[PDB]
């Protein structure tokens, strides 16, 4: 067909329907949302990426990059059938490392586990990114990237010092603080909007030698306990929590909430740093035993797998997810949250679900040392990052009536807050919002600048997906 012929003439490898490569590359991480691209360009070089974009232009197609394919909305496909899909996951190398500056150049199909493995094993270096080893560098870094080092060292995006980008017109350009700084600003938080990143240029830190994983089983058996407890954790997060502590409250057992965390220091140093919160928690919590880790052991520890060096996709899932970023959860917000928690959520027994309340902001959070004005990322004024997750078996159909579960929980918080108090996080992409509403909540106070930037770098909407920023001049 026209697109196949076009790709072939340009020397761009293409997946053939019916082959193993096609079957692998076309599989969404969220099998709730499969999409059928018109063709899959399995790129090996920056030139292939540029050729693919060129082919999209001449055949008037929409083009979408897929890196680790972890988009909760399958946006790597385009969020709909019929795009040219630029499949990036064979481009996995740390192109170069500079031992004078600590800057690594990295290909856009490297997964977080593979990246961490190469930087640590080969160079003794580390970056602050997410926990899941199969996640793509590109989708992740482009929109933020939060994990168990973000309090200490900031977002994955905060490591970005430069990018090589393929634009909607197929030109290759460099972006950094001193070259195309407007484009650089957009890539660092809304990067799916402005081109396909071909090379990430990343600042690293020495791989930590002394880390302690900690956990506390909270044992909140009623509404009172959970209200008092979430309050105690916010206060600590807002005012006390030292730089070295990274943690969240999570519940993976429909009523068995815990704190899990990573501390930059010894077990004794953690205990002293956390003790003020321990003194305010409702009585009946149990401090679980600590685990002493080095950098690469910690990556493995929070993995949920027996290895981390992933160069292929991780097992697919079948789910819906939502998110919230909040200034505070105090007042009616936490009251409504806890009611719903016990009256509704804890009686949902037919599938696996979770929430995570991430300590994202607060006084000593590195995330918060960058303003909303400095990069595309719009949540620098938010203490909490919240994930809600609703997962069925792969052989089951996600039922239409099941959406209202996470919808209800999110509403219970939002109805209690002014609109300026909360947003949503595009790395926990929720496709059940129209283009205008979603970009309002994903990008906050930065949306007006993003729209103007979009009208400069993608006026035709070549990179269209249902939740892309609108080009507005
Ligand atoms: C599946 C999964 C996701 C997780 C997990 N844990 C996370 C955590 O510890 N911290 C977080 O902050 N987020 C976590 N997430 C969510 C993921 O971070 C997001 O789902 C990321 O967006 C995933 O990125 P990726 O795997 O690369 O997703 P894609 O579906 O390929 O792309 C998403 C988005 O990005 C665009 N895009 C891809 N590639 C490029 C390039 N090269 N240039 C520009 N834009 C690109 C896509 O088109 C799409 O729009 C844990 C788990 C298990
Ligand atoms: C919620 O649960 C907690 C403990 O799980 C309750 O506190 C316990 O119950 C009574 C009343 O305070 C005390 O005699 C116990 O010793 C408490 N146990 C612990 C471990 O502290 C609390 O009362 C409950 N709140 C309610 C039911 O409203
Ligand atoms: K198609
Ligand atoms: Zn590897
Ligand atoms: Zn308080
Ligand atoms: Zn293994």
């Amino acid at each position: 067909g026209a697109i196949e012929a076009c790709l072939s003439a340009a020397g761009v490898p293409i997946d053939i329907p019916g082959t193993a490569d096609y079957e692998r590359d076309v599989e969404p991480f969220n099998i709730r949302l499969p999409y059928i691209p018109t063709a899959i360009a399995q790129t090996q070089t920056t030139a292939h990426i540029q050729s693919a974009v060129q082919c999209a232009k001449k055949l008037n197609l929409k083009v979408s990059a897929k890196s680790g394919g972890h988009s909760y909305a399958s946006f790597g496909f385009g969020g709909e059938n019929g795009h040219l899909m630029v499949q990036l996951d064979r481009m996995i190398d740390v192109i170069s490392y500079n031992d004078k500056t600590g800057i690594a150049h990295v290909e856009p199909g490297a997964r977080l586990g593979h990246l961490a493995t190469v930087l640590n094993d080969k160079y003794g270096r580390a970056i602050s990114h997410g926990t899941c080893p199969g996640v793509g560098i590109s989708g992740h870094f482009a929109h933020g990237g939060f994990g168990f080092s973000s309090h200490m060292h900031g977002l994955a995006v905060d490591s970005v010092v430069g990018v090589t980008v393929v634009l909607a017109d197929g030109r290759i350009v460099e972006a950094s603080a001193t070259e195309n700084a407007d484009l650089f600003w957009g890539i660092k938080g809304a990067g799916s909007n402005f081109g396909i990143v071909a090379v990430w240029k990343l600042a690293t830190f020495p791989a930590p030698k002394v880390l302690t994983r900690f956990g506390v089983t909270l044992n909140w058996k009623n509404k009172t306990s959970a209200l008092k407890g979430i309050e105690a954790v916010e206060d600590y997060a807002r005012w006390v929590a030292p730089r070295e502590v990274n943690f969240r409250i999570g519940d993976y057992g429909a009523g068995n909430p815990g704190i899990e965390g990573l501390y930059y220091g010894t077990p004794e140093q953690w205990r002293a740093a956390f003790q003020p919160l321990l003194d305010t928690l409702p009585a009946g919590y149990v401090v679980n035993p600590t685990t002493s880790l080095n950098w690469i052991e910690s990556v493995l520890s929070y993995s949920n797998f027996d290895h981390v060096d992933f160069i292929t996709p991780q097992p697919v899932e079948n789910f819906y997810a939502k998110s919230l970023t909040l200034k505070s959860i105090k007042g009616d917000a936490v009251k409504n949250f806890v009611d719903y928690y016990f009256d509704v959520s804890n009686k949902v027994k037919d599938r696996f679900w979770f929430y995570q309340l991430d300590v994202h902001g607060g006084k000593n959070s590195q995330v918060t040392k960058v303003t909303n004005a400095e990069t595309a990322y719009p949540h620098r004024d938010k203490l909490w990052l919240i994930q809600f997750y609703d997962r069925y078996d792969n052989n089951q159909t996600y039922p239409e009536t099941s959406f209202k579960f996470l919808d209800g929980w999110v509403n219970s918080v939002t109805k209690a807050l002014p609109k300026s108090d909360w947003g949503m996080y595009i790395n926990y992409a929720d496709p059940r919002m129209d283009r205008d509403y979603a970009t309002k909540v994903y990008y906050g106070e930065n949306l007006a600048r993003l729209q103007k930037l979009k009208a400069k770098f993608d006026p035709t909407d070549r990179f269209y997906y249902p939740q892309a920023v609108r080009p507005v001049k």
